[PDB]
């Protein structure tokens, strides 16, 4: 059964909510971004409309083969009407093709939908701007102040220095880069970027990253590995044993990894800045933990929130708990209290 949080009032509509079966009342199917909690569900026997971005359109057709008939792409930054309502989506800043809704409601009820995303001050010049938000069902993945880490400018800056260091003092050292759905790919690009390589990658990579309308793609990945000095594999092989056997298949063709697990916040982030960042180091093999985070800081989920002065808040993360709940009930409050509205 379909969760309150997933369901948009007044109207026929839900938001990631694909693992329920048919739902009750719903006459269109909105999904935010395409990572597997929130498309749990969707495959080629779906039925129904369903509406997002392009990118999103673009991997439900060639990854999960949904039937083009029951796809409805929508452009950025357009009122559409959707069964009778106007719709917009936003640029969340989370993955390629990710989005934020703000659905204008018959009666005059204006709700923002943020899927997943990192709040930026560029959202405060949007189409955000010009009229007032009644609720926002928010992304409070990280809504505690212990959750603090660098831009993702200051991190691929870290990254490609300890790349290209690496590989100039030793050009028999191999950089892999892990990775377990869309998002991220800055990090693997910019390393390539700097080395003069293009990333190499299975094929079913390589399909994916071939849906996301990134420009000179073509220029940047590639399935044949052997021309590749930069490789991706999934995360879980992101560990010693896994990069011994893959340096084994590279047949003596590098004597050195550097490898790079992006994850999103770890407790190391409440003692180390991003330049004191150290590799776990075994033999020949190095991995470095790096906090390139696609959610919201504290801070950053704060000004967004403060900014927008919502009159009421539905948390669309973290909410299984009592303990969570009550949380961030308290920061919500104090920040009402703080600034006024
Ligand atoms: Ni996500």
């Amino acid at each position: 059964t379909c969760p309150f949080y997933k369901k948009i009032p007044g109207t026929g509509f839900t938001v990631d909510a694909f693992q329920y079966g048919v739902v009750e009342g719903c006459t269109a199917y909105f999904l935010t971004h395409f990572h597997s909690d929130h498309y749990a569900g969707l495959s080629k026997h779906f039925t129904f409309p369903v509406y997002c971005s392009e990118i999103t359109g673009n991997l439900l057709k060639n990854k999960l083969h949904v039937q083009e008939q029951y796809i409805h792409p929508l452009p950025l930054d357009t009122e559409c009407i959707v069964n009778g309502v106007k719709v917009v989506l936003l640029d969340a800043n989370h993955c390629p093709g990710a989005v934020m809704i703000l659905f204008y409601l018959p009666n005059g009820t204006v709700i923002l939908h943020t899927g997943d995303f990192r709040a930026d001050p560029s959202m405060e010049r949007s189409l955000l701007a010009d009229q007032k938000v009644h609720m926002l069902y928010l992304d409070t993945t990280y809504c505690s102040p212990e959750y603090t880490f660098p831009s993702q400018q200051e991190v691929i800056r870290f990254a490609i220095n300890t790349a290209f260091e690496a590989v100039t003092l030793n050009p028999h050292a191999l950089v892999v880069c892990g990775t377990y759905s869309i998002g991220k790919e800055k990090v693997f690009l910019a390393i390539a970027d700097v080395l003069g390589s293009k990333v190499g990658m299975s094929q079913e990579k390589y399909k994916t990253l071939q849906c996301l309308n990134i420009p000179e793609i073509n220029s940047l990945i590639t399935t044949d590995m052997c021309s590749s000095l930069v490789h991706l594999l999934p995360m879980m092989q992101i560990n010693f044993k896994g990069l011994q056997s893959h340096l084994k298949k590279c047949g003596g063709k590098y004597n050195q990894i550097l490898a790079f697990r992006p994850t999103g916040w770890t407790h190391s982030n409440k003692f180390t800045r991003i330049a004191d960042v150290i590799p776990q180091t075994k033999g020949n093999i190095s991995i470095y933990g790096i906090p390139y985070s696609e959610h919201s800081s504290y801070l950053e989920m704060k000004r967004f929130v403060q900014w927008l002065k919502p009159q009421k808040i539905i948390p669309t993360v973290n909410v299984g708990t009592w303990k969570s709940r009550s949380t961030m009930e308290k920061y919500f409050r104090e920040w009402k209290l703080e600034a006024g509205y």
